[PDB]
């Protein structure tokens, strides 16, 4: 079946989505922001990019933001000038340099009126997210069901304590790669195609990567995979608790049949190996330390065994409590 747990799936996603009012105040929030830019540098834009861009934030979602701007003119320059602004107009947060790259941290208003906790990191150039973005955005638009299926997933991450970079587990982006490779190259019928392996993928070098996918999306058949939220999560849940293999293998778009060895990668840290899609260099569960690997997996079982239970009913509730 999974009939009762897609019911389920559904009446959660609705509670933890973001509502319309909060998008509408970021999106406000991002116009205020704008009219700062422009009093600095008139040719700068200000884009956003993260969950709220492609469409997978949660309630009480943080904002990801970067200015574009002429390479040739230095950001570290304008960053100080846009932060003195900011901190003028009334935000509280921090300037900061990592090696080279600028960062702003936005932890408060005080005067505009988004919150005594609004926070925003903004960023310079950083044009690799929003191509990241891209992606995460066009599979968005190409099946119903990734959006559900993803903040789902992530708040089950969030509520197991498994979605802390700076704790030994992994990012909500490294999740959502997770599930992008497991809908792309394990589930069967595909749910995905791979855009990244599409004839039709145009060359983009942003940065020394490709960036090319294929975002000609109105022209994609739709998935022959007819399973509901709730089949697609076993699978999921089911994949990764007993498939994968975290010590030999590396979760990958870059092969058709998704099968890469850490050692052709040379990935020998890498106790888990999520290769970015187009900073392949980047591996995104180079945050997972090996304790944080076991209860990564630890949950992935508990849920599969929750799934699978015979003694009923299910408390599928169980499957988003705390700890
Ligand atoms: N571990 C990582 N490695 C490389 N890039 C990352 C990583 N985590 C995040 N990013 C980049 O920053 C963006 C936002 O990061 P974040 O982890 O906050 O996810 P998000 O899309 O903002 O959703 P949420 O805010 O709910 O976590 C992503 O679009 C991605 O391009
Ligand atoms: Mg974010």
């Amino acid at each position: 079946s999974h009939k009762e747990f897609t019911k389920f799936c559904y009446e959660v996603y609705n509670e933890i989505k973001i509502s319309d009012k909060e998008f509408k105040e970021k999106r406000a929030a991002l116009d205020t922001l704008r009219l700062c830019l422009k009093r600095i540098s008139p040719d700068a834009e200000l884009v956003a990019f993260g969950s709220l861009e492609s469409g997978l934030a949660l309630k009480n979602s943080d904002m990801d933001l970067c200015v574009l701007m002429d390479s040739r003119v230095q950001s570290d320059t304008i960053a100080l000038q846009f932060y003195e602004e900011l901190i003028a107009e009334g935000f509280e947060g921090k300037f900061l340099q990592r090696a080279r790259i600028p960062i702003i941290k936005l932890t408060s208003d005080t005067k505009n009126g988004f919150g005594a906790s609004f926070q925003c990191d903004i960023g310079f150039n950083n044009r690799l997210a929003i191509h990241n973005t891209l992606l995460l955005s066009s599979y968005t638009k190409l099946d119903a069901r990734l959006k559900p299926m993803v903040l789902l997933v992530k708040h089950w991450a969030k509520r197991k304590q498994i979605n802390s970079p700076y704790f030994g587990t992994l990012s909500s982006y490294g999740y959502v790669l997770m599930v992008l490779y497991y809908l792309i190259h394990v589930i069967k019928p595909p749910v995905f195609p791979n855009l990244l392996l599409s004839p039709l993928k145009q060359e983009k070098i942003v940065d020394g990567f490709d960036v090319g996918f294929d975002d000609k999306l109105e022209d994609i058949p739709p998935s022959q995979n007819y399973s509901s939220l709730g089949s697609l999560l076993h699978g999921f849940f089911r994949f990764y608790a007993y498939k994968f293999e975290p010590r030999e293998k590396v979760v990958t778009f870059r092969r058709p049949d998704g099968y890469l060895t850490k050692q052709e990668k040379g990935w020998t840290r890498y106790i888990l190996a999520i290769e970015d899609p187009f900073e392949i260099s980047n591996n995104v569960g180079r945050t997972v330390s090996s304790s944080g690997l076991y209860r990564i997996r630890g949950e992935f079982m508990a849920a599969s065994r929750l799934l699978n239970s015979r003694s009923y009913p299910i408390p599928y509730d169980s499957l988003f409590e705390e700890a």
